[PDB]
């Protein structure tokens, strides 16, 4: 059993290191201690930043969104490599990404945060929190719910090897609405789960009950998801090709 | 056997043979099976003429309405074709503009080659598969109606003729939206690397898939200069519909397309 499992941590490690550039390791290097990144706290600020790196609040929200639309090119492709996932119904495997890349796209943010901002454009820039909460209504709001659940969830120290396996759990889950074979999809999970729980007992054997602590946190990330779309609902108060895109 | 860099090319073969059929929901696999007859549960109700078009309804003018049905499925797949490019590995990573560009030039390029999946010399499929129209009923409408279709049909069986499955088309598409020589384009290089790299796995999928089939590469990007044609005589036909029929509306994301094309 023990040895299927850490094969299983290890894969899923080696290929969330090639499908997510900027890794949580390298996110903490530049949050604390080589080479500054941009930081964006301002108006004046994010003028500059573009230059570097509508009218603002609207610049900002459509900039989160080509990132987000990356990143669920990324989530895929990492996907693919989960075993057992490519063998799954093709209609099952769309549901999972469909239901899935928002609570990943939101869990991988949090190791860009601290407290104070986000790492922005693969690190090169730092938009700070108190800038983004300043942005007037309903823009103001939209990313202060993720730096909440970013202190909560970071405070779990996780690292990129945990963060592989925990990913992968968040994909399998057969309680999406319309999946057509749940017992595979429940089969797998079991499995990385399994992983999870050895990989958090070995890489972190003074903190326990991590493995229950870290399921414990789906609980704030379904709820930062509902509330993250319901907000984009009352977006519609506010290029054709374009929003095909998107 | 293989090696390690045709070894990547074939997961990039299956990567977009994969997101072709997420996004695609009538396949030529399916197109061809409704049409040979591997059928008594998914036979074509046939339209030939103006009964049998009342008959197939309940599943103005007649030339104007099947117009207004084909201009709605063209939004449809042009939102498909959409979402397949997303998967194109590199393209959402590409300057936005350049992403609308390439959509802009390449939407119809494709949905030419894949209507072709639908097609044989005598009709086309219609309302996902479950009907059939004759070449000859849409030949018959009136003037300039009756010209739209026939080109289409023309490149279509000399298209079908090369055999191409949907493992081979989902590359072609791909290679068809990244093309570097599309006007207006900020960054050529990075498109063209895509490019490349799609043209090398679609060049490895024909020789694996058609190993008998000499030159069908080259033979199918030939195949490419015939799209090009249809794209423009199609553009020359909305422009005469557009003055002679004042009353019939042309929809904004298919106006946008053609705009200083
Ligand atoms: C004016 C609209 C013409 C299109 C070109 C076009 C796009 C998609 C098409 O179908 C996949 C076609 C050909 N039409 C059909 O196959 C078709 C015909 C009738 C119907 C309907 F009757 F069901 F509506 C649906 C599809 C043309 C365009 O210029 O964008």
């Amino acid at each position: 059993e023990s040895a299927d499992l850490r094969a299983l941590a290890k894969h899923l490690y080696d290929s969330y290191i090639k499908s997510f550039p900027l890794t949580k390791a390298k996110a903490r290097a530049i949050l604390t201690g080589d080479k500054s990144p941009f930081v964006i706290y301002d108006m004046n600020s994010l003028m500059m930043g573009e230059d570097k790196i509508k009218e603002v609040a609207i610049r900002i929200f459509q900039g989160c969104q080509f990132r987000s639309v990356e990143a669920v090119q990324e989530i895929t492709e990492y996907a693919k490599s989960i075993p057992g996932f490519v063998n799954l119904d093709l209609n099952d495997q769309v549901t999972l990404l469909k239901y899935g890349v928002h609570e990943i796209i939101y869990t991988m943010l949090a190791s860009l945060m601290n407290k104070d901002g986000v790492l922005i454009s693969e690190g090169q820039g730092f938009m700070t929190r108190e800038f983004l909460k300043s942005l007037r209504k309903p823009f103001g709001d939209f990313m202060e719910p993720k730096f909440e659940f970013a202190v909560k969830f970071n405070a779990l120290e996780l690292d990129d090897s945990d963060l592989a396996i925990f990913i992968a759990v968040i994909i399998l889950s057969g309680d999406r609405p319309g999946l057509l074979n749940v017992k595979p999809i429940e089969d797998i999970q079991d499995n990385l789960l399994q992983a999870l729980e050895l990989q958090l007992k070995l890489n972190h054997p003074e903190s326990s009950q991590l493995f229950a602590k870290l399921l414990q946190k789906m609980t704030d990330l379904r709820q930062i998801v509902t509330e993250h779309v319901q907000l984009l609902q009352v977006i519609k108060k506010t290029h054709p090709l374009l929003q095909e895109i998107y």
